[PDB]
């Protein structure tokens, strides 16, 4: 007769509707637990996230409330759609759990990116990263933090980013994953649309060479992964930086910066055939123009989907989309539950 009922994914108590079936447990994000599940209306399967309190911090509620409204808003296919929303709470008072219903899809792209890929699922997963980028980035949303964890793909190669990027301190043992992050984020410089352009390069790299091109304990050993291999940057980048962060920089070692077919060599890509010889060129050439640390010089979102080696795909129903209380900041706890509630509940 109740309308929801209680199950124990590994160490996290689930409390969703009827119709949802069978949860399995199939990630674990630095937000909330996924689970797979049958939905027993809509008669497919689904994924399922909690999000516990939501409301118990700053960080923890501008991220629920954030991306409760602009899931309400965008309309994409390479950004991730809601299929329901809903609470077991029947009150404000009691208000705890929010639980959150989309397609389920079949791999995180951090799985596909450890294949030895061939170059038309490498260029259609990238081609469809700057799709979701441009739609955001057309909605007045320039994410700032894409990462592969946060975007999930098909085995039919079809891909679907999670997140909505940046608004500090967070109190727990999982610390978020910062390699994909642009100089501009890195050293606090203000930014604009090819912020994102430099974390599809790193995702592109990493497809190549199968280990992350800027590791680093904080952006201190980042930094430092980011001139040994592409450079020290040219005077033109060091007159825009701020007066304290230029002296870091500037004091640095000076590196002339490895070439990128020292860095991506004909080895890492499929070479067996003319068109794949062509095809390493082409995505050595994009990877070179994305991984710029100038983002004056870096490659725009509209010239990275018209380059050869991603415009193979092109569709004009699959690029553009028809556009559209712009988001809050600085909420008690109390005054964030209510908000998150609001949202929730129409
Ligand atoms: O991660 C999230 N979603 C997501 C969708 N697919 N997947 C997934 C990754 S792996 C995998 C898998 O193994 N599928 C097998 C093939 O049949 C089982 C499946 C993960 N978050 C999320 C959410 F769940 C709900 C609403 C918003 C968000 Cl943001």
């Amino acid at each position: 007769d109740n309308q929801f009922y209680s199950v124990e994914v590994g160490d996290s108590t689930f409390t969703v509707l009827k119709r949802y079936q069978n949860l399995k447990p199939i990630g674990s994000g630095a937000q909330g637990i996924v689970c797979a599940a049958y939905d027993a209306v809509l008669d497919r399967n689904v994924a399922i996230k909690k999000l516990s309190r939501p409301f118990q911090n700053q960080t923890h509620a501008k991220r629920a409330y954030r991306e409760l409204v602009l899931m309400k808003c965008v309309n994409h296919k390479n950004i991730i759609s809601l299929l329901n929303v809903f609470t077991p709470q029947k009150t404000l008072e009691e208000f705890q759990d929010v639980y959150l219903v989309m397609e389920l899809m079949d791999a995180n792209l951090c799985q596909v990116i450890q294949m030895e890929l061939d170059h038309e699922r490498m260029s259609y997963l990238l081609y469809q990263m700057l799709c979701g980028i441009k739609h955001l980035h057309s909605a007045g949303i320039i994410h700032r933090d894409l990462k592969p964890s946060n975007i999930v793909v098909k085995s039919d190669c079809t891909l679907k980013i999670l997140d909505f990027g940046l608004a500090s301190f967070m109190m727990t043992p999982y610390v978020v994953t910062r390699y994909y992050r642009a100089p501009e984020v890195i050293l606090g410089m203000g930014y604009k649309e090819n912020v994102d352009i430099w974390s599809v390069g790193c995702i592109m790299g990493e497809m190549v060479r199968h280990k992350i091109l800027f590791p680093g304990r904080d952006y201190i050993d980042q930094w430092n992964k980011v001139i040994e291999q592409l450079g020290t940057p040219c005077p033109e980048f060091m007159k825009k930086l701020q007066p304290t962060v230029r002296n870091y920089v500037e004091n640095r070692p000076k590196y002339a910066g490895l070439t990128f077919p020292k860095l991506f060599p004909d080895s890492l890509f499929p070479a067996d055939s003319e068109h794949n010889k062509l095809k390493a060129s082409q995505a050595r050439d994009l990877l070179s123009k994305m991984l710029v640390i100038d983002p004056a010089k870096r490659i725009s979102v509209d010239d990275a989907l018209q380059h050869p080696y991603i415009n193979v795909w092109y569709d004009p129903a699959e690029v553009e989309a028809p556009p559209p209380q712009l988001d809050e900041r600085e909420h008690t706890i109390e005054e964030w539950k209510e908000l998150i509630y609001k949202e929730v509940m129409n």
